[PDB]
């Protein structure tokens, strides 16, 4: 019932771990393999290894998450062997996504032309919003610069590319956003990442809950699905539609997913949710998804992708 | 116990209305005096009465609440007019702060000059965030025009001005904004106004459930509470301390007042909880806020104003 096509691959469902969640490990990797889920992606990595900030970084919230993981990352030469190593098995339905997040420019461009030359017949994203490094803030937040990265990774990269995104609140930032967007034959929007820069306050101690930043953090879970979907939701009446969209944010039951679906979503990641129920999330998830659809007569995700009502 | 001092002017407490909320009548604004609030604002005002947008335009959630209400109020000759009588009557303790969200730069300065040349010894509070106006995105998000705007207003306007800023989410963003803030002999910083163009949908209709913008409106609420205290924290590191600190955004109870104070706002909206408890909520709120200090054997906000600690 979940059959879906995306980036001219097909997957058994849409769902998948989001970036930087139970993705660190070949032993991560290997987990979400086994799992359910529909495909998976690595955690962002950089030219080298990355030890990342100090601890405590990530906290459980009632509703939701905070984090200020700093990257921490095996390197790119790390997860470069383990894609291309379980790309020759042939023992997976749909290809591998690689995700990078370079700490400059021409960290980026180096890793694409790595990938570009290597036999990687997988997906790769590119994040341009990590909101945890410390005096490097998220490039998609720089219009001039993101159009000026993107139109220097086009005129080589030739394989599928994605771009993870941060979350936008004007309309207009939409706009601009897809029209830099629409210029490139990018496969895909992946929007949103987390929430950047939130703060929480344990009031009985007085004090913030992470070490890094002096508390500051992604915030992810139910506080940022109105945004996730309005994100989503907004790129999909905006972008052409050679450019498809993974949803990311707030999902944790059937009714989560079938929202960011409803909206234009064709892949739907889990961060947080994942985090905290492990792998056994994708079954589960599944089922959930399936209950709505069976109860509405749905045998497909095409009855009703997309299909959101306005009043 | 609450007493507070803000703008060289002495309040009971720290509790406000948060501006578009229980705010739009003479009728409603007597209700605010009436009840236990500090203080009040009432509802921006543009030029010209306003119909807002298109009903449903405001939805009660789980998490807080969504709307898109697009400025409905009585224009600004009705707020002025009732200020004036009321400061007249010297019938509460503490100035009424009157709210201005002009449609444009040049209807901002015509009120702006309107308000300087009577006798309003009240605050004003410059609205520069509404994400609900069709085709009208929010000031603050284009720096150099705020900058702009803001080197007029001070070129006349000598009486107490705040400004409502939208939620920033790059400590880049509020770098630059402080830097442009600072420059101005501003009375205070009210953060935060809504987060612009969220989504809500309800699954088994399949649709959104305000009518303005295809269902896009600002969130308020519980959603909230880790951006707003985040860019209370931010720019109290930031700006210089002559510009103080209004915290709104996700206040319910005494423990959500307490973590913007130890954050450094120095007075505190409530938005979304007012619109769905009545006037009521503060003398809750404030024997709420008052067991918790006593709790702490506290009998000052100085005790913990803007004391969050690090890790
Ligand atoms: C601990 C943690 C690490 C993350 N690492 C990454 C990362 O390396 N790359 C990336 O693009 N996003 C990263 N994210 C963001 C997620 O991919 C996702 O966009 C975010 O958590 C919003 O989804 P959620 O509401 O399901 O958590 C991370 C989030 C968390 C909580
Ligand atoms: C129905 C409604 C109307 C609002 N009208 C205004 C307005 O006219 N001016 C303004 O500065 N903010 C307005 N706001 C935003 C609030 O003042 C407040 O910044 C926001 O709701 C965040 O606070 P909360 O979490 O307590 O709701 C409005 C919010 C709501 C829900
Ligand atoms: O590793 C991190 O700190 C990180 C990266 C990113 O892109 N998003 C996030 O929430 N955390
Ligand atoms: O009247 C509105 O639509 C409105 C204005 C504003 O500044 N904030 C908000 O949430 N709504
Ligand atoms: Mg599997
Ligand atoms: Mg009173």
């Amino acid at each position: 019932m979940l059959n879906t096509t995306f980036a001219n691959a097909k997957f058994a469902n849409p769902f998948m771990n989001a970036s930087g969640v139970h993705c660190m490990t070949i032993e991560d990797l290997e987990e979400l393999k086994a799992s359910q889920a529909g495909a998976y992606i690595t955690k962002s990595s950089t030219l080298e290894k990355r030890e990342g900030n100090p601890l405590p970084a990530y906290v459980d919230l009632e509703l939701g998450s905070i984090n200020s993981m700093g990257l921490p990352n095996l390197g790119f030469d790390y997860y470069l062997d383990y894609v291309l190593k379980n790309q020759k098995e042939n023992a997976q339905e749909g290809p591998i996504f690689f995700s990078i997040a370079g700490m400059s420019a021409a960290e980026n461009i180096a890793m694409l032309k790595k990938i570009q030359e290597s036999d990687f017949s997988g997906i790769t994203e590119l994040n341009l919003s990590c909101p945890n490094v410390p005096g490097k803030p998220q490039l998609a937040y720089d219009f001039e610069a993101t159009e000026k990265l993107l139109k220097e990774v086009f005129t080589f990269f030739t394989k599928p590319l994605g771009v993870k995104l941060p979350p936008y609140f004007d309309l207009v930032h939409f706009d601009i956003m897809a029209e830099i967007l629409n210029q490139f034959p990018l496969t895909y929007v992946n929007s949103v990442n987390s929430i950047g820069n939130g703060l929480f306050i344990d009031p009985e101690a007085e004090s913030v809950v992470i070490k890094p930043k002096d508390g500051f953090g992604g915030i992810g879970g139910a506080y940022i699905k109105p945004t996730a979907l309005a994100n989503v939701r907004a790129f999909y009446t905006r972008l052409k539609p050679e450019i498809q969209i993974i949803g990311t944010g707030g999902i944790e039951t059937g009714q989560d997913a079938f929202e960011h679906l409803l909206c234009g979503a064709t892949m739907l990641q889990i961060g947080t949710a994942l985090h905290k129920e492990g792998p056994a999330i994708f079954d589960r998830i599944i089922k959930e998804l399936e209950e709505i659809m069976n109860q509405k007569g749905y045998q497909s995700i095409a009855d009703f992708h997309g299909k959101l009502k306005s009043l």
